[PDB]
């Protein structure tokens, strides 16, 4: 599993408002 596992939270402190959408490694459903 690559970094998206811890660095989903890591990036993503609600980061989800100044990214538009949110963190691409808050998106949790990164591919292998």
């Amino acid at each position: 599993r690559s970094f998206c596992a811890y660095w989903r939270m890591l990036l993503c402190p609600d980061s989800c408002s100044i990214e538009g959408g949110c963190p691409e490694v808050c998106t949790n459903t990164c591919p292998l």
